[PDB]
């Protein structure tokens, strides 16, 4: 087998000519060769057995990936691993090879505006179709943004979704831990486990933030500290959004905190477009059931150059997933499931 920094690659016959992109907690990505379609491929290397978080998040990434068909969704090609369960240490997972993503990008670019526009285009255009199959995606972020050397779009990573439940999405106060520090909305600190749609509409509202400057909007320290940092800019929460939060511990939070005035978007983005800025206020909305939607905001007059709800496709049908009471070892079983029909056979 082919060796990569370290690491056995069992990808062949069909993928050749490894080379090392990168790794992290899920493992290990390589770009391949397919000796079938022709094209170099990326191959990511995921160990997950020994953790069951990591075994939710491979077959929550697989059962939905499989089902989604969507352009500015990174889809599943192949699927590699072992022909029994006893063999099957790993799972090769198979995707278009992009060439980078939105946090190296702006780490390095200044983004033009028409590059904006053209990227939230494409992120809310794959959130509609995620939404209309009653998913929720859970981790947007820029990392999680693939790009390819003409800007079309990808969003990846699905192993964190769930299917939106917003009747139980009612909780206590700092408990709840839903996304990245950065993109998480303010209701998951105050009184919301991460249930509803707009969860994921937020963690836009921060990206395209972060796309008209390079900097992370709210850059919390640590999970204490983001809800100073969402306060900081917006301010204090109307009289009627604090009504919406009954349980006392968040109510009498935000009660005890002095005033502040909401950072108008113009000051802290004196040359972003004033329809971006509009678009964003709506994104980036205290409230959860005033902020904007999917489809409201692709209609936004900042996205008009694109829009077409006919070109903007949604899911066949809803996503139908109870994997917190499963142990490992059968989250590997439904895997090996999941996975049986790329095998030879
Ligand atoms: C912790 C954990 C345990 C078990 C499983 C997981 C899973 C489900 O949650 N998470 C993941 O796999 C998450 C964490 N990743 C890692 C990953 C690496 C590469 C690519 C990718 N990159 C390119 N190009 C590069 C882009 C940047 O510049 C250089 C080129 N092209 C195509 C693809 Cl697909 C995608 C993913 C992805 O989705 C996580």
């Amino acid at each position: 087998p082919e060796m990569v920094r370290g690491q056995v690659f069992d990808v062949g016959p069909r993928y050749t000519n490894l080379s090392y992109i990168g790794e992290g907690a899920y493992g290990m990505v390589c770009s391949a060769y397919d000796n079938v379609n022709k094209v170099r491929v990326a191959i990511k290397k995921i160990s997950p057995f020994e953790h069951q978080t990591y075994c939710q998040r491979t077959l929550r990434e697989i059962k939905i990936l499989l089902r989604f068909r969507h352009e500015n969704i990174i889809g599943i090609n192949d699927i590699i691993r072992a022909p029994t369960i006893e063999q099957m240490k790993d799972v090769y997972i198979v995707q278009d090879l992009m060439e980078t993503d939105l946090y190296k990008l702006l780490k390095t670019q200044h983004l033009s505006n028409d590059h904006i526009c053209y990227f939230l285009y494409q992120i809310l255009r794959g959130l509609k179709y995620i939404h209309s199959a009653n998913v929720l995606h859970r981790d947007l972020k820029p990392s999680n943004l693939l790009l390819n050397t003409t800007c079309d779009l990808k969003i990846c990573d699905f192993g964190l979704a769930r299917v939106a439940d917003p009747d139980h999405d009612h909780t206590g106060f700092l408990t709840e831990y839903v996304a990245t520090r950065w993109y998480r909305a303010p209701e998951i600190m105050l009184n919301s486990k991460g249930y509803t749609k707009s969860i994921d509409i937020w963690s836009v509202g921060c990206i395209l933030a972060e796309m008209l400057s390079n900097r992370p909007i709210f850059p919390g320290k640590h999970y204490l500290d983001q809800l100073n940092h969402i306060l900081g800019i917006l301010g204090s929460p109307s009289q009627e959004d604090l009504n919406c939060i009954i349980n006392l511990k968040a109510r009498n939070y935000l009660l005890s905190l002095p005033h502040k005035n909401k950072v108008p978007w113009n000051r802290l983005f004196p040359n972003a477009d004033s329809k971006a800025l509009d678009l964003l206020d709506k994104m980036l909305t205290f409230n959860p059931h005033k902020r904007i939607e999917v489809e409201q905001a692709l209609a936004h007059p900042y996205l008009e150059q694109y829009y077409d709800p006919s070109d903007e496709p949604i899911a066949e049908a809803p996503f139908k997933m109870e994997l917190d009471d499963l142990p490992k070892e059968k989250l590997k079983e439904l895997i090996f499931e999941e996975t049986a029909r790329f095998q030879p056979g």
